[PDB]
């Protein structure tokens, strides 16, 4: 329901530093090792995916359509944060969620994040279209 | 900097940046389609600005990425190119404020704002080292 909250713990590894997100960037590769925004952001998503797994009909699938957060404290590896997701919309096939995060010692982010139910088949095949 | 320059960003998506390669530990992400995630793109927007900020810098600093605002329009298999536009807004002591938006050669994929905050380094970690378990 509107409001009801949906809680995700996860302890913070040393491959979801900023370096581990894009191994590729020279420009990333001497980064202090802290929890990269890019693996807070998909956590996030992560915890709204677990919490309307319910709603999904056999066939459906969903996509993050927005993601709006702040990013206030950092977090190296050991600490466990945890993500509430409060679902704040569900119409149709779009869901959106309050999230917050905090490690143990800081709140780290919050914000908002909307998601859209799709049929995955369908989605599959648009998706092929515009694969080289 | 230039307020109102814009720098571009070109990065072809490999397969390793899919959704289920964002998070293997999670399940759920391990049966979703073979697209590039916005835990990615976000990461990748970031890298743009941090390129475009550099030259600016003074030696041994550094940023964070200390807020996000965007949409996901459309969703991009592996062998596109994304182009990363960004955009200064401001730059306000340490603070730097951008538009930014993606297109991966076909549609565009998203757009919004980003703000980051100047570091000093090895200040910054070693303050990092001392919240760690």
């Amino acid at each position: 329901r509107v409001g009801e909250r949906f809680t995700h713990d996860f302890v913070v590894p040393p491959h979801k530093t900023v370096r581990h997100l894009y191994p590729e960037s020279p420009e990333f590769a001497e980064f202090p090792e802290v929890f990269a925004s890019g693996f807070m952001v998909g956590l996030m998503e992560w915890a709204c995916v677990r919490a309307m797994a319910p709603y999904l009909e056999p066939g459906e699938g969903s996509l993050g359509t927005a993601i709006c957060v702040t990013h206030t404290a950092a977090t190296p590896p050991g600490l466990t944060v945890t993500v509430t997701a409060e679902l704040r919309s569900v119409e149709g096939r779009r869901l959106s969620w309050r999230v917050s995060a905090h490690d143990g010692v800081d709140e780290i982010g919050s914000g908002t994040h909307e998601r859209a139910v799709i049929h995955l088949e369908k989605f599959n095949a648009k998706v092929r279209q515009k694969t080289p």
